[PDB]
């Protein structure tokens, strides 16, 4: 043959601003967490990687928040997306039920999701756990899968680099297994 990779997974990352879309991005293409400068939106990025028995062409295309009342163009011809949240923000956690979850299914009603609880170094951290009286849990993180229909649920960091490579693993598995 003349292409020895013929599966191309369009993988867009949505979610509130500020939970670590972007660097999760960073981390996993670059096995980097950025330490100065951050970009609002990953460059498109697109790369072959190996899965199982498989190679496949990935497109990582990352996004931001607009005030845009018309009722977007990156979602279009999506296979799977990353839904973020911050495993330290419950607003972060109700927005994927009051904002995100409305949004999939008025634009993208058959397309699986990855749910990702971002920043685990930090919901982790005894410290934090011990000043705070009603964490995000890794089960009210299922829990949330469960609300939604999320393929999976997956908790990362991008400063430690845990689960990053998962994130990505997964979303692919979901787009080629039945
Ligand atoms: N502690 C920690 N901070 C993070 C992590 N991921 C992102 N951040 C920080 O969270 C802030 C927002 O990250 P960014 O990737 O720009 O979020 P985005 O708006 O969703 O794209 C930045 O100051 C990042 O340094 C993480 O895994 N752990
Ligand atoms: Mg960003």
């Amino acid at each position: 043959s003349h292409m020895s990779v013929s599966k191309f997974i369009k993988c867009v990352t949505v979610g509130d601003g500020a939970v670590g879309k972007t660097c999760m991005l960073i981390c996993y293409t670059s096995n980097k967490f950025p330490t100065d400068y951050i970009p609002t939106v990953f460059d498109n990025f697109s790369a072959n990687v190996a899965v199982d028995g498989q190679i496949v062409n990935l497109g990582l295309w990352d996004t931001a928040g607009q005030e845009d009342y018309s009722r977007p163009l990156s979602y279009r011809g999506a296979d799977i997306f990353v839904l973020a949240f911050s495993l330290i923000s419950k607003a972060s956690y109700e927005n994927v039920l009051k904002k995100w979850m409305p949004e999939l299914r008025r634009f993208a009603p058959n397309v699986p999701i990855v749910l990702v609880g971002t920043k685990l170094d930090l919901r982790d951290d005894k410290g934090y756990l011990a000043d705070h009286t009603n964490v995000i849990t890794s089960t009210q993180g299922e829990e949330l899968r469960k609300q939604i229909g999320a393929a999976a649920y997956i908790e990362c960091s991008s400063k430690t680099q845990q689960n990053v490579k998962a994130v990505f693993d997964t979303a692919i598995k979901v787009v080629l297994q039945p």
